[PDB]
């Protein structure tokens, strides 16, 4: 159930011409920053981010899940965004 303000990031993200990394953490490794890549990298279109999150979500339910906006000349970080914490 994604809300309007996960979806609002995701289209900011793209509408740049980014891509879209979807990171995951437990508490543990959180503490050393330790993400790791959960689903397809660089993914470019909303449909696709929506599915890939909300497999991510429960995948990983009960870990941090974040979002990555990518600059793909480089690969450059531009954006990370916690979208789920421990619970
Ligand atoms: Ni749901």
């Amino acid at each position: 159930h994604l809300s309007l303000e996960t979806q609002e990031q995701i289209r900011q993200i793209l509408s740049q011409g980014h891509k879209i990394t979807f990171e995951h953490v437990d508490a543990r490794r959180f503490r050393t920053g330790s993400w790791q890549s959960c689903g397809t990298l660089h993914i470019d279109a909303e449909s696709d981010a929506i599915s890939t999150l909300e497999a991510c979500l429960v995948d990983y339910d009960g870990e941090y899940v974040r979002m990555v906006g990518i600059d793909p000349k480089g690969k450059r970080r531009v954006v990370e965004t916690i979208i789920q914490r421990p619970n």
